[PDB]
Protein backbone atom coordinates (compact mmCIF):
# COMPACT_ATOMS: atom_id res chain seq x y z
CA UNK A 1 0.00 0.00 0.00
CA UNK A 2 0.71 3.76 -0.71
CA UNK A 3 -0.37 5.39 2.34
CA UNK A 4 -0.49 9.16 1.84
CA UNK A 5 1.08 12.01 3.68
CA UNK A 6 -0.80 13.11 6.80
CA UNK A 7 -3.07 10.32 7.08
CA UNK A 8 -3.64 8.58 10.23
CA UNK A 9 -3.65 4.86 10.94
CA UNK A 10 -5.58 2.94 12.94
CA UNK A 11 -3.90 1.16 15.67
CA UNK A 12 -5.86 -2.18 14.17
CA UNK A 13 -4.96 -3.58 10.76
CA UNK A 14 -7.78 -5.26 9.85
CA UNK A 15 -10.08 -5.75 7.12
CA UNK A 16 -13.76 -7.77 6.37
CA UNK A 17 -14.69 -8.47 3.10
CA UNK A 18 -17.90 -9.78 1.74
CA UNK A 19 -16.85 -12.30 -1.20
CA UNK A 20 -20.42 -13.37 -2.54
CA UNK A 21 -20.25 -17.24 -2.31
CA UNK A 22 -18.45 -20.10 -0.81
CA UNK A 23 -15.01 -20.32 -3.10
CA UNK A 24 -14.72 -23.42 -5.51
CA UNK A 25 -11.15 -23.90 -4.21
CA UNK A 26 -7.93 -22.21 -3.64
CA UNK A 27 -5.99 -24.28 -5.86
CA UNK A 28 -5.47 -21.32 -8.75
CA UNK A 29 -5.49 -24.08 -11.28
CA UNK A 30 -9.08 -25.23 -9.84
CA UNK A 31 -10.99 -21.86 -10.38
CA UNK A 32 -12.61 -19.93 -12.36
CA UNK A 33 -14.75 -17.51 -10.97
CA UNK A 34 -14.78 -13.60 -9.19
CA UNK A 35 -15.15 -14.94 -5.61
CA UNK A 36 -12.43 -17.85 -6.12
CA UNK A 37 -9.98 -14.94 -7.87
CA UNK A 38 -10.99 -12.16 -5.07
CA UNK A 39 -8.72 -14.99 -2.40
CA UNK A 40 -6.28 -16.12 -4.64
CA UNK A 41 -4.72 -12.34 -5.41
CA UNK A 42 -4.03 -12.10 -1.71
CA UNK A 43 -2.30 -15.53 -1.73
CA UNK A 44 -0.80 -16.81 -5.05
CA UNK A 45 1.20 -13.80 -7.20
CA UNK A 46 2.08 -14.47 -10.62
CA UNK A 47 4.71 -13.06 -13.02
CA UNK A 48 2.75 -9.45 -12.98
CA UNK A 49 -0.09 -8.26 -10.71
CA UNK A 50 -2.37 -5.31 -11.46
CA UNK A 51 -1.49 -2.04 -9.30
CA UNK A 52 -4.00 0.33 -7.91
CA UNK A 53 -5.56 1.45 -11.06
CA UNK A 54 -5.20 -1.79 -12.82
CA UNK A 55 -2.16 -1.24 -14.75
CA UNK A 56 -0.18 -4.74 -15.47
CA UNK A 57 3.01 -3.99 -13.63
CA UNK A 58 5.81 -6.02 -12.09
CA UNK A 59 4.74 -9.53 -9.54
CA UNK A 60 7.44 -12.11 -8.96
CA UNK A 61 9.42 -10.63 -12.34
CA UNK A 62 10.69 -7.38 -11.60
CA UNK A 63 11.28 -7.04 -15.37
CA UNK A 64 10.43 -8.74 -18.91
CA UNK A 65 11.21 -8.13 -22.74
CA UNK A 66 9.88 -9.59 -25.96
CA UNK A 67 11.33 -10.66 -29.07
CA UNK A 68 8.55 -10.44 -31.92
CA UNK A 69 5.86 -10.67 -29.12
CA UNK A 70 6.82 -14.39 -29.53
CA UNK A 71 9.20 -15.18 -27.12
CA UNK A 72 8.42 -13.42 -24.05
CA UNK A 73 11.54 -13.06 -21.14
CA UNK A 74 11.31 -12.53 -17.08
CA UNK A 75 13.06 -12.00 -14.91
CA UNK A 76 12.26 -12.63 -11.44
CA UNK A 77 13.30 -11.19 -8.70
CA UNK A 78 15.74 -12.75 -6.34
CA UNK A 79 14.08 -11.94 -2.93
CA UNK A 80 10.86 -13.45 -4.07
CA UNK A 81 9.69 -16.43 -1.22
CA UNK A 82 7.26 -19.04 -0.59
CA UNK A 83 5.19 -18.83 2.40
CA UNK A 84 7.35 -20.99 3.91
CA UNK A 85 10.72 -18.96 3.39
CA UNK A 86 11.77 -21.14 0.61
CA UNK A 87 12.80 -18.99 -2.91
CA UNK A 88 10.41 -18.21 -5.40
CA UNK A 89 12.23 -19.29 -9.18
CA UNK A 90 11.17 -19.93 -12.80
CA UNK A 91 11.26 -23.69 -11.98
CA UNK A 92 7.89 -23.08 -10.27
CA UNK A 93 6.22 -21.14 -13.00
CA UNK A 94 7.21 -24.31 -15.29
CA UNK A 95 5.69 -26.90 -12.93
CA UNK A 96 2.65 -24.83 -12.62
CA UNK A 97 1.83 -23.70 -16.52
CA UNK A 98 2.51 -27.79 -17.14
CA UNK A 99 0.38 -28.38 -14.29
CA UNK A 100 -2.23 -25.93 -15.71
CA UNK A 101 -2.18 -27.48 -19.36
CA UNK A 102 -1.89 -31.39 -18.23
CA UNK A 103 -5.15 -33.25 -19.23
CA UNK A 104 -5.24 -35.07 -15.71
CA UNK A 105 -5.23 -31.86 -13.88
CA UNK A 106 -8.91 -30.87 -15.83
CA UNK A 107 -8.35 -27.56 -14.91
CA UNK A 108 -11.40 -25.64 -15.85
CA UNK A 109 -9.21 -22.57 -17.43
CA UNK A 110 -6.88 -24.66 -19.39
CA UNK A 111 -7.76 -23.01 -22.39
CA UNK A 112 -6.05 -19.83 -20.87
CA UNK A 113 -2.56 -21.18 -22.40
CA UNK A 114 -4.53 -21.36 -25.97
CA UNK A 115 -5.50 -17.72 -25.15
CA UNK A 116 -2.05 -16.64 -25.09
CA UNK A 117 -0.72 -19.20 -27.68
CA UNK A 118 2.01 -20.88 -25.71
CA UNK A 119 3.86 -23.44 -27.63
CA UNK A 120 2.34 -27.28 -28.02
CA UNK A 121 -0.64 -26.12 -25.74
CA UNK A 122 -3.53 -28.03 -28.29
CA UNK A 123 -1.66 -31.44 -28.68
CA UNK A 124 -0.59 -31.18 -24.92
CA UNK A 125 -4.67 -30.39 -23.93
CA UNK A 126 -5.40 -33.05 -26.77
CA UNK A 127 -3.73 -35.95 -24.73
CA UNK A 128 -1.18 -35.90 -27.87
CA UNK A 129 2.10 -34.69 -26.33
CA UNK A 130 2.97 -34.77 -22.17
CA UNK A 131 2.70 -31.27 -20.48
CA UNK A 132 6.28 -31.29 -20.78
CA UNK A 133 6.63 -30.38 -24.06
CA UNK A 134 4.49 -26.89 -23.01
CA UNK A 135 6.92 -23.89 -24.93
CA UNK A 136 8.00 -22.51 -20.99
CA UNK A 137 10.92 -23.28 -19.47
CA UNK A 138 13.75 -21.84 -16.81
CA UNK A 139 16.68 -20.24 -18.33
CA UNK A 140 17.47 -20.49 -14.75
CA UNK A 141 16.25 -19.77 -11.26
CA UNK A 142 15.05 -16.40 -11.74
CA UNK A 143 14.52 -16.26 -15.89
CA UNK A 144 10.99 -17.69 -17.04
CA UNK A 145 11.25 -17.95 -20.86
CA UNK A 146 7.66 -18.08 -22.68
CA UNK A 147 7.60 -19.15 -26.48
CA UNK A 148 4.26 -18.57 -28.05
CA UNK A 149 3.47 -20.16 -31.60
CA UNK A 150 2.64 -16.95 -33.13
CA UNK A 151 2.97 -13.19 -31.99
CA UNK A 152 0.53 -11.98 -29.45
CA UNK A 153 0.95 -8.42 -28.63
CA UNK A 154 -0.85 -8.42 -25.25
CA UNK A 155 0.47 -11.68 -23.74
CA UNK A 156 1.73 -9.27 -20.85
CA UNK A 157 -2.12 -8.36 -20.16
CA UNK A 158 -2.74 -11.72 -19.34
CA UNK A 159 -0.34 -12.90 -16.83
CA UNK A 160 -2.32 -11.49 -13.49
CA UNK A 161 -4.81 -14.07 -13.79
CA UNK A 162 -4.44 -17.00 -10.95
CA UNK A 163 -4.42 -19.74 -13.95
CA UNK A 164 -0.98 -18.48 -14.09
CA UNK A 165 -0.12 -18.19 -10.44
CA UNK A 166 2.71 -20.60 -9.39
CA UNK A 167 1.71 -23.55 -6.86
CA UNK A 168 4.07 -25.26 -4.47
CA UNK A 169 4.87 -28.72 -6.16
CA UNK A 170 6.14 -30.27 -2.61
CA UNK A 171 2.67 -29.51 -0.68
CA UNK A 172 0.78 -30.32 -4.42
CA UNK A 173 2.36 -33.86 -4.53
CA UNK A 174 2.39 -34.59 -0.99
CA UNK A 175 -1.17 -33.63 0.31
CA UNK A 176 -3.27 -33.80 -2.84
CA UNK A 177 -6.41 -32.11 -2.81
CA UNK A 178 -6.03 -31.37 0.86
CA UNK A 179 -2.73 -29.05 0.32
CA UNK A 180 -4.68 -25.75 -0.01
CA UNK A 181 -5.97 -26.55 4.02
CA UNK A 182 -4.08 -24.23 6.46
CA UNK A 183 -1.67 -26.45 7.88
CA UNK A 184 -0.31 -28.04 4.81
CA UNK A 185 -0.82 -24.78 2.30
CA UNK A 186 2.43 -22.82 0.98
CA UNK A 187 1.71 -19.44 -0.59
CA UNK A 188 3.51 -16.39 -2.16
CA UNK A 189 1.56 -13.38 -2.17
CA UNK A 190 1.44 -10.97 0.22
CA UNK A 191 -1.13 -12.82 2.49
CA UNK A 192 -1.14 -16.50 4.24
CA UNK A 193 -4.13 -18.68 4.88
CA UNK A 194 -5.07 -18.89 9.05
CA UNK A 195 -8.26 -20.22 8.80
CA UNK A 196 -10.63 -21.79 6.59
CA UNK A 197 -14.16 -22.54 8.22
CA UNK A 198 -16.55 -23.42 4.83
CA UNK A 199 -19.58 -21.33 4.54
CA UNK A 200 -18.82 -19.14 7.41
CA UNK A 201 -15.51 -17.46 6.61
CA UNK A 202 -11.40 -17.18 5.20
CA UNK A 203 -9.16 -15.36 7.15
CA UNK A 204 -5.60 -14.23 5.58
CA UNK A 205 -3.01 -12.97 7.78
CA UNK A 206 0.26 -11.39 6.50
CA UNK A 207 3.02 -13.21 4.89
CA UNK A 208 5.79 -11.83 6.58
CA UNK A 209 8.05 -13.32 3.81
CA UNK A 210 6.34 -11.92 0.76
CA UNK A 211 8.94 -9.61 -0.76
CA UNK A 212 7.32 -6.52 -0.62
CA UNK A 213 6.14 -6.97 2.66
CA UNK A 214 7.57 -3.96 3.91
CA UNK A 215 4.32 -1.65 2.39
CA UNK A 216 1.54 -4.45 3.05
CA UNK A 217 -0.47 -2.94 5.98
CA UNK A 218 -3.38 -4.88 6.89
CA UNK A 219 -2.29 -7.31 9.15
CA UNK A 220 -5.50 -9.95 8.93
CA UNK A 221 -8.17 -10.04 5.89
CA UNK A 222 -11.49 -11.89 6.17
CA UNK A 223 -13.42 -13.19 3.12
CA UNK A 224 -16.91 -14.30 3.84
CA UNK A 225 -19.46 -16.27 1.35
CA UNK A 226 -22.78 -14.16 2.18
CA UNK A 227 -24.23 -14.35 -1.26
CA UNK A 228 -27.50 -12.52 0.12
CA UNK A 229 -26.81 -9.10 -1.34
CA UNK A 230 -29.57 -7.61 1.35
CA UNK A 231 -27.45 -9.88 4.10
CA UNK A 232 -24.09 -8.38 3.29
CA UNK A 233 -25.67 -4.56 3.28
CA UNK A 234 -27.31 -5.15 6.43
CA UNK A 235 -23.98 -6.51 7.92
CA UNK A 236 -22.24 -3.81 6.71
CA UNK A 237 -24.26 -1.01 7.98
CA UNK A 238 -24.15 -2.58 11.35
CA UNK A 239 -20.35 -2.62 11.22
CA UNK A 240 -19.03 -6.77 10.62
CA UNK A 241 -18.15 -5.76 6.98
CA UNK A 242 -15.74 -3.17 5.96
CA UNK A 243 -16.52 -3.62 1.79
CA UNK A 244 -19.39 -5.56 0.62
CA UNK A 245 -19.31 -7.77 -2.10
CA UNK A 246 -20.01 -5.81 -5.58
CA UNK A 247 -23.58 -7.59 -6.60
CA UNK A 248 -25.75 -4.71 -4.86
CA UNK A 249 -29.81 -5.56 -3.76
CA UNK A 250 -33.08 -4.57 -5.37
CA UNK A 251 -34.86 -4.15 -2.23
CA UNK A 252 -32.84 -1.72 -0.47
CA UNK A 253 -29.85 0.09 -3.00
CA UNK A 254 -32.20 3.22 -3.82
CA UNK A 255 -32.49 3.71 0.11
CA UNK A 256 -28.38 3.65 0.05
CA UNK A 257 -27.26 6.13 -2.43
CA UNK A 258 -29.38 8.67 -0.58
CA UNK A 259 -28.71 7.48 2.91
CA UNK A 260 -25.02 6.89 2.31
CA UNK A 261 -23.76 8.52 -0.56
CA UNK A 262 -20.23 8.70 -0.07
CA UNK A 263 -20.01 5.17 0.93
CA UNK A 264 -21.36 3.85 -2.57
CA UNK A 265 -18.57 3.25 -4.74
CA UNK A 266 -20.10 3.02 -9.09
CA UNK A 267 -17.05 2.36 -11.00
CA UNK A 268 -16.87 1.14 -14.81
CA UNK A 269 -16.19 -2.81 -14.48
CA UNK A 270 -15.65 -5.18 -17.79
CA UNK A 271 -18.60 -7.75 -17.11
CA UNK A 272 -21.40 -8.43 -18.83
CA UNK A 273 -24.89 -10.25 -17.95
CA UNK A 274 -26.30 -12.30 -19.99
CA UNK A 275 -28.87 -15.56 -19.85
CA UNK A 276 -26.51 -18.02 -21.53
CA UNK A 277 -28.28 -20.70 -23.44
CA UNK A 278 -27.40 -24.41 -23.49
CA UNK A 279 -26.53 -24.46 -27.69
CA UNK A 280 -26.31 -28.15 -27.75
CA UNK A 281 -29.66 -29.24 -26.84
CA UNK A 282 -33.12 -29.32 -28.49
CA UNK A 283 -35.07 -27.27 -28.54
CA UNK A 284 -32.49 -24.18 -27.54
CA UNK A 285 -30.34 -25.85 -30.68
CA UNK A 286 -32.80 -23.89 -32.80
CA UNK A 287 -31.68 -20.48 -33.90
CA UNK A 288 -35.66 -19.42 -33.98
CA UNK A 289 -35.93 -19.94 -30.29
CA UNK A 290 -32.92 -18.59 -29.45
CA UNK A 291 -33.52 -15.93 -31.41
CA UNK A 292 -36.88 -15.26 -29.47
CA UNK A 293 -35.55 -15.35 -26.23
CA UNK A 294 -33.30 -12.46 -26.66
CA UNK A 295 -35.54 -10.06 -28.49
CA UNK A 296 -38.81 -10.84 -25.94
CA UNK A 297 -36.39 -10.01 -23.16
CA UNK A 298 -37.33 -6.10 -22.41
CA UNK A 299 -34.34 -4.68 -21.42
CA UNK A 300 -35.26 -0.94 -20.80
CA UNK A 301 -37.73 -3.12 -18.14
CA UNK A 302 -35.25 -4.94 -16.53
CA UNK A 303 -31.91 -2.68 -16.59
CA UNK A 304 -34.04 0.80 -16.10
CA UNK A 305 -37.18 -0.64 -13.74
CA UNK A 306 -36.81 -3.64 -12.14
CA UNK A 307 -32.96 -2.77 -11.67
CA UNK A 308 -32.04 0.62 -12.02
CA UNK A 309 -28.15 0.74 -10.37
CA UNK A 310 -26.37 2.79 -13.29
CA UNK A 311 -26.15 -0.84 -15.77
CA UNK A 312 -26.65 -0.03 -19.74
CA UNK A 313 -28.78 -2.26 -21.62
CA UNK A 314 -26.93 -4.66 -23.66
CA UNK A 315 -26.29 -6.34 -27.04
CA UNK A 316 -23.33 -8.01 -27.57
CA UNK A 317 -21.08 -10.18 -25.10
CA UNK A 318 -17.87 -8.30 -25.13
CA UNK A 319 -18.55 -5.24 -23.29
CA UNK A 320 -18.42 -2.02 -25.79
CA UNK A 321 -15.87 -0.43 -23.48
CA UNK A 322 -13.46 -2.79 -23.76
CA UNK A 323 -10.17 -1.73 -24.66
CA UNK A 324 -10.26 -2.86 -28.87
CA UNK A 325 -13.88 -3.24 -28.87
CA UNK A 326 -15.70 -0.77 -31.99
CA UNK A 327 -18.96 -2.67 -31.88
CA UNK A 328 -21.64 -2.26 -34.43
CA UNK A 329 -24.82 -1.90 -32.60
CA UNK A 330 -27.25 -4.63 -34.13
CA UNK A 331 -30.71 -3.10 -35.69
CA UNK A 332 -32.52 -5.62 -33.37
CA UNK A 333 -31.79 -3.23 -30.55
CA UNK A 334 -32.53 0.32 -31.95
CA UNK A 335 -36.14 -1.47 -32.64
CA UNK A 336 -39.65 -0.64 -30.11
CA UNK A 337 -40.23 -3.48 -27.60
CA UNK A 338 -43.43 -3.89 -29.28
CA UNK A 339 -41.32 -4.90 -32.74
CA UNK A 340 -38.76 -6.90 -30.82
CA UNK A 341 -41.88 -8.69 -29.59
CA UNK A 342 -43.93 -9.25 -32.56
CA UNK A 343 -40.58 -10.74 -34.74
CA UNK A 344 -40.15 -13.26 -31.21
CA UNK A 345 -44.05 -14.62 -31.20
CA UNK A 346 -43.50 -15.16 -34.90
CA UNK A 347 -40.34 -17.21 -35.13
CA UNK A 348 -41.41 -18.87 -31.85
CA UNK A 349 -44.65 -20.17 -34.07
CA UNK A 350 -42.58 -20.69 -37.03
CA UNK A 351 -40.82 -22.85 -34.53
CA UNK A 352 -43.64 -24.90 -33.83
CA UNK A 353 -44.89 -23.75 -30.56
CA UNK A 354 -48.46 -23.32 -29.90
CA UNK A 355 -50.74 -22.04 -27.04
CA UNK A 356 -51.45 -25.88 -26.46
CA UNK A 357 -47.86 -26.86 -26.78
CA UNK A 358 -45.87 -24.24 -25.34
CA UNK A 359 -42.24 -23.67 -25.10
CA UNK A 360 -41.45 -24.85 -20.93
CA UNK A 361 -38.20 -24.69 -19.97
CA UNK A 362 -35.50 -24.15 -16.67
CA UNK A 363 -33.62 -20.64 -15.60
CA UNK A 364 -30.88 -21.73 -13.52
CA UNK A 365 -29.43 -19.19 -11.11
CA UNK A 366 -26.71 -18.91 -8.13
CA UNK A 367 -28.43 -17.82 -5.01
CA UNK A 368 -28.44 -14.22 -4.79
CA UNK A 369 -31.37 -11.32 -4.38
CA UNK A 370 -30.09 -9.96 -6.95
CA UNK A 371 -30.65 -12.91 -9.83
CA UNK A 372 -33.74 -14.32 -7.99
CA UNK A 373 -35.43 -10.81 -8.20
CA UNK A 374 -33.97 -10.63 -12.23
CA UNK A 375 -34.59 -14.22 -12.98
CA UNK A 376 -38.73 -13.62 -11.67
CA UNK A 377 -39.16 -10.37 -13.67
CA UNK A 378 -37.39 -12.28 -16.70
CA UNK A 379 -39.73 -14.89 -16.28
CA UNK A 380 -43.03 -12.60 -15.86
CA UNK A 381 -41.55 -10.46 -19.16
CA UNK A 382 -41.28 -13.70 -20.91
CA UNK A 383 -44.75 -15.04 -20.03
CA UNK A 384 -46.12 -11.87 -21.15
CA UNK A 385 -44.21 -10.90 -24.52
CA UNK A 386 -43.72 -14.83 -25.15
CA UNK A 387 -45.96 -17.14 -23.72
CA UNK A 388 -43.21 -18.97 -22.57
CA UNK A 389 -43.41 -20.87 -18.88
CA UNK A 390 -40.17 -20.51 -16.84
CA UNK A 391 -39.31 -23.12 -13.75
CA UNK A 392 -36.75 -21.20 -11.82
CA UNK A 393 -34.12 -23.00 -10.07
CA UNK A 394 -31.26 -22.22 -7.48
CA UNK A 395 -28.09 -23.45 -7.28
CA UNK A 396 -24.87 -22.55 -4.96
CA UNK A 397 -22.25 -20.98 -6.64
CA UNK A 398 -19.64 -24.24 -6.79
CA UNK A 399 -22.84 -26.38 -7.97
CA UNK A 400 -23.83 -24.08 -10.28
CA UNK A 401 -20.48 -23.97 -12.29
CA UNK A 402 -20.37 -27.63 -12.41
CA UNK A 403 -23.80 -27.82 -14.06
CA UNK A 404 -23.21 -25.47 -16.54
CA UNK A 405 -20.11 -27.56 -17.60
CA UNK A 406 -22.30 -30.53 -17.33
CA UNK A 407 -24.30 -28.79 -20.11
CA UNK A 408 -27.56 -30.76 -20.04
CA UNK A 409 -29.38 -27.59 -18.71
CA UNK A 410 -31.86 -25.56 -20.68
CA UNK A 411 -30.75 -21.85 -19.34
CA UNK A 412 -28.77 -20.09 -17.29
CA UNK A 413 -28.25 -16.62 -15.90
CA UNK A 414 -24.52 -15.66 -16.32
CA UNK A 415 -21.93 -12.89 -16.00
CA UNK A 416 -18.36 -13.16 -17.93
CA UNK A 417 -15.86 -10.63 -16.06
CA UNK A 418 -12.30 -9.80 -18.32
CA UNK A 419 -9.57 -11.60 -17.10
CA UNK A 420 -7.66 -8.80 -19.63
CA UNK A 421 -8.83 -5.94 -21.43
CA UNK A 422 -9.10 -7.29 -24.79
CA UNK A 423 -11.55 -8.17 -26.45
CA UNK A 424 -10.37 -12.21 -27.18
CA UNK A 425 -11.01 -12.40 -22.78
CA UNK A 426 -14.76 -12.77 -24.09
CA UNK A 427 -14.67 -13.98 -27.39
CA UNK A 428 -12.16 -17.13 -26.75
CA UNK A 429 -14.46 -17.97 -24.26
CA UNK A 430 -17.11 -19.26 -27.39
CA UNK A 431 -14.51 -21.06 -29.26
CA UNK A 432 -15.72 -24.38 -29.75
CA UNK A 433 -12.94 -26.12 -27.77
CA UNK A 434 -12.71 -23.31 -25.31
CA UNK A 435 -12.07 -24.82 -21.74
CA UNK A 436 -14.62 -21.81 -20.39
CA UNK A 437 -17.49 -22.54 -23.15
CA UNK A 438 -20.42 -23.19 -20.63
CA UNK A 439 -22.81 -22.08 -24.00
CA UNK A 440 -21.50 -24.93 -25.41
CA UNK A 441 -21.64 -23.02 -28.62
CA UNK A 442 -19.64 -24.54 -31.68
CA UNK A 443 -19.40 -22.14 -34.83
CA UNK A 444 -16.60 -22.82 -37.23
CA UNK A 445 -17.27 -19.60 -38.53
CA UNK A 446 -16.93 -17.94 -35.56
CA UNK A 447 -13.52 -19.93 -34.64
CA UNK A 448 -11.89 -18.92 -37.83
CA UNK A 449 -12.76 -15.11 -37.42
CA UNK A 450 -10.81 -15.16 -33.87
CA UNK A 451 -7.91 -17.51 -35.47
CA UNK A 452 -7.48 -14.93 -37.86
CA UNK A 453 -7.34 -11.48 -35.54
CA UNK A 454 -3.65 -12.43 -34.88
CA UNK A 455 -2.84 -13.35 -38.42
CA UNK A 456 -2.70 -9.48 -39.49
CA UNK A 457 -0.41 -6.90 -38.02
CA UNK A 458 -2.62 -4.09 -37.42
CA UNK A 459 -5.65 -3.17 -34.78
CA UNK A 460 -8.33 -1.70 -37.32
CA UNK A 461 -8.39 -5.00 -39.10
CA UNK A 462 -7.82 -7.12 -35.62
CA UNK A 463 -10.66 -4.38 -34.35
CA UNK A 464 -13.11 -5.30 -37.31
CA UNK A 465 -12.76 -9.35 -36.72
CA UNK A 466 -13.72 -8.70 -33.18
CA UNK A 467 -16.89 -6.72 -34.66
CA UNK A 468 -17.64 -9.46 -37.16
CA UNK A 469 -17.51 -12.58 -34.35
CA UNK A 470 -19.67 -10.38 -32.06
CA UNK A 471 -21.89 -9.98 -34.78
CA UNK A 472 -21.50 -14.44 -35.98
CA UNK A 473 -22.52 -14.89 -31.63
CA UNK A 474 -25.59 -12.45 -32.20
CA UNK A 475 -27.28 -13.70 -36.04
CA UNK A 476 -26.97 -17.10 -34.11
CA UNK A 477 -28.49 -15.83 -30.81
CA UNK A 478 -25.50 -17.63 -28.57
CA UNK A 479 -26.82 -15.69 -25.90
CA UNK A 480 -29.32 -13.31 -24.29
CA UNK A 481 -27.47 -10.01 -23.68
CA UNK A 482 -28.93 -8.29 -20.61
CA UNK A 483 -26.42 -5.49 -19.21
CA UNK A 484 -23.25 -4.54 -18.96
CA UNK A 485 -22.44 -4.12 -15.16
CA UNK A 486 -21.33 -1.44 -13.33
CA UNK A 487 -18.92 -1.89 -10.20
CA UNK A 488 -20.93 -0.88 -7.42
CA UNK A 489 -19.98 -1.78 -3.61
CA UNK A 490 -20.10 -0.30 -0.51
CA UNK A 491 -16.92 0.74 1.05
CA UNK A 492 -16.31 2.18 4.93
CA UNK A 493 -15.23 5.68 4.90
CA UNK A 494 -12.09 4.56 6.73
CA UNK A 495 -10.72 1.97 3.63
CA UNK A 496 -7.96 3.85 1.66
CA UNK A 497 -6.87 2.60 -1.36
CA UNK A 498 -9.54 1.75 -2.87
CA UNK A 499 -9.35 3.89 -6.23
CA UNK A 500 -12.00 1.84 -8.32
CA UNK A 501 -10.00 2.78 -11.53
CA UNK A 502 -9.53 -0.47 -12.16
CA UNK A 503 -12.41 -1.63 -14.77
CA UNK A 504 -11.64 -5.81 -13.92
CA UNK A 505 -11.57 -4.88 -10.49
CA UNK A 506 -8.25 -6.66 -9.44
CA UNK A 507 -8.39 -5.74 -5.94
CA UNK A 508 -5.06 -6.79 -3.86
CA UNK A 509 -5.50 -6.25 0.33
CA UNK A 510 -1.75 -5.69 -0.04
CA UNK A 511 -2.68 -1.99 -1.43
CA UNK A 512 -5.24 -1.17 0.91
CA UNK A 513 -5.26 0.85 4.37
CA UNK A 514 -7.33 1.27 7.40
CA UNK A 515 -7.62 5.54 8.59
CA UNK A 516 -7.89 6.06 12.11
CA UNK A 517 -11.90 6.00 12.78
U1 LIG B 1 -5.54 1.50 20.55
U1 LIG C 1 0.91 -1.46 -28.00
U1 LIG D 1 -4.56 0.18 -24.74
U1 LIG E 1 -35.60 -28.70 -18.51
U1 LIG F 1 -35.38 -10.79 -0.41
U1 LIG G 1 0.43 -2.83 -31.88
U1 LIG H 1 -13.28 4.48 17.29
U1 LIG I 1 -11.14 1.46 19.11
Amino acid sequence: ADVPAGVQLADKQTLVRNNGSEVQSLDPHKIEGVPESNVSRDLFEGLLISDVEGHPSPGVAEKWENKDFKVWTFHLRENAKWSDGTPVTAHDFVYSWQRLADPNTASPYASYLQYGHIANIDDIIAGKKPATDLGVKALDDHTFEVTLSEPVPYFYKLLVHPSVSPVPKSAVEKFGDKWTQPANIVTNGAYKLKNWVVNERIVLERNPQYWDNAKTVINQVTYLPISSEVTDVNRYRSGEIDMTYNNMPIELFQKLKKEIPNEVRVDPYLCTYYYEINNQKAPFNDVRVRTALKLALDRDIIVNKVKNQGDLPAYSYTPPYTDGAKLVEPEWFKWSQQKRNEEAKKLLAEAGFTADKPLTFDLLYNTSDLHKKLAIAVASIWKKNLGVNVNLENQEWKTFLDTRHQGTFDVARAGWCADYNEPTSFLNTMLSDSSNNTAHYKSPAFDKLIADTLKVADDTQRSELYAKAEQQLDKDSAIVPVYYYVNARLVKPWVGGYTGKDPLDNIYVKNLYIIKH
